[PDB]
């Protein structure tokens, strides 16, 4: 890519850890979903594949540097797709079921959780597996990447862990952290060097990233639901089952909260303005202000579970369970929309040259710059 990936902007606050900075989008959270590249994509659709998959909490594709796509299926296969469509490698006997995002890393490696109880260390140029750690449990996050390149999973039997890799053939177990409550808020890490993660328990967690000690915890009546965004103040902003979003300070003050007239559906994207977007069951995708005031929400026909994606212009790209990819600009007015055959879940991606991918139950889409 003519331009480095970078997981901030001036307005948001992750830890800076050792994704691909040469892809295009290596990773689908853990960042401001804020994309530093332009798109003329109209609706107009490129390409459609076949791409069985039930992706966990809108995850879905990265893109490397050539423009490869990266994406599990349920039938225990990862693709790489070149940007024409066509297939550059297929590798099989992954896990099923649910799906992950192929996030990537350093030395051209993919990190893939995977259904079967490994986190798979796989060569992005050729797809073969270099090596995999054995998990307790099935994964129930993407790996998140730090600034040492440890990589924080959460796991279906209530555990965090913070796996180490010490090349692209080795690892070692950094620290791994029990947790009261089903984890329904996926990890992601903030630049003081915390890790945030929430369980069904009620208990929200800020863990020491370097020692998996937690430093302070708030309890609420419901569970938080996916990724949270963190501003550049340290303010993580999370989407919550009891139909709020929450702000949190980052000694764990409550900034505020804001109704989304359902159970928060979606991850959170954050704009270079301090703009937070999230989808609610309502069927509504808001945009909120950093003070925690309505800029607008969009109406959609169902549930709302891809987590936005802002381009450089400011449009926002999104997709509904009434089947329908979504397109808008930064004022929430409807640029264009596309009917689909299959809930859109698997959230928006954006190649350098502003093709758009996005995901159903069933197929991987393209739209195509216009
Ligand atoms: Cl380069
Ligand atoms: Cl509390």
């Amino acid at each position: 890519a003519e331009t480095v990936f970078k997981q901030n902007h001036a307005a948001s606050g992750f830890l800076a850890g050792r994704y691909d900075a040469q892809a295009m989008s290596p990773t689908m959270f853990n960042w401001s979903r804020e994309s530093r590249f332009t798109s003329t994509a109209d609706g107009a659709l490129k390409w459609e594949k076949n791409v069985p998959a039930t992706p966990q909490n809108g995850a879905g594709a990265a893109v490397d540097g050539d423009g490869t796509v990266f994406i599990q299926s349920k039938d225990g296969k990862l693709t790489a797709y070149h940007p024409d469509g066509t297939v550059k490698w297929v590798t099989e006997n992954l896990g099923t079921t649910y799906t992950l995002t192929p996030v990537l890393g350093t030395n051209g490696v993919i990190y893939l959780p995977s259904h079967d109880k490994k986190l798979y260390f796989i060569d992005k140029e050729t797809g073969n597996i270099l090596t995999s750690v054995p998990l307790s449990g099935a994964p129930s996050s993407d790996a998140a990447i730090g600034p040492d390149g440890t990589l924080y999973v959460s796991t279906l039997d209530n555990y965090i862990y913070a796996i180490k890799p010490t090349s692209p053939s080795t690892w070692t177990q950094k620290w791994k952290f029990k947790t009261n409550g089903v984890v329904g808020s996926a990890p992601v890490l903030a630049s003081n060097g915390t890790l945030y993660t929430a369980t069904y328990n009620n208990i929200f967690y800020a863990i020491n990233s370097g020692t998996g000690q937690v430093k302070w915890s708030k309890t609420t009546s419901n569970g938080f639901k996916g990724y949270p965004v963190i501003d550049r103040d340290g303010t993580v902003y999370a989407g919550n089952q009891d139909g709020n979003l929450y702000a949190y300070t980052s000694t764990g003050a409550v900034k505020w909260t804001f109704p989304l007239n359902g159970f928060s559906s979606s991850s959170l994207a954050i704009d270079h303005n301090g703009n937070v977007y999230i989808g609610s069951g309502s069927g509504e995708l808001f945009s909120i202000s950093k003070t925690g005031n309505m800029n607008w929400s969009f109406y959609t026909d169902g549930p709302v579970r891809t987590a936005p994606l802002i381009d450089a212009d400011g449009n926002v790209y999104f997709g509904s369970d009434d089947k329908n990819v979504y397109a808008v600009d930064a004022d929430g007015n409807e640029k264009w929309r596309y009917q689909t055959d299959s809930n859109v879940i698997s959230s928006p991606v954006l190649a350098e040259d502003g093709t758009l991918y996005v995901g159903t139950y069933t197929k991987l889409l393209a739209f195509g710059a216009k």
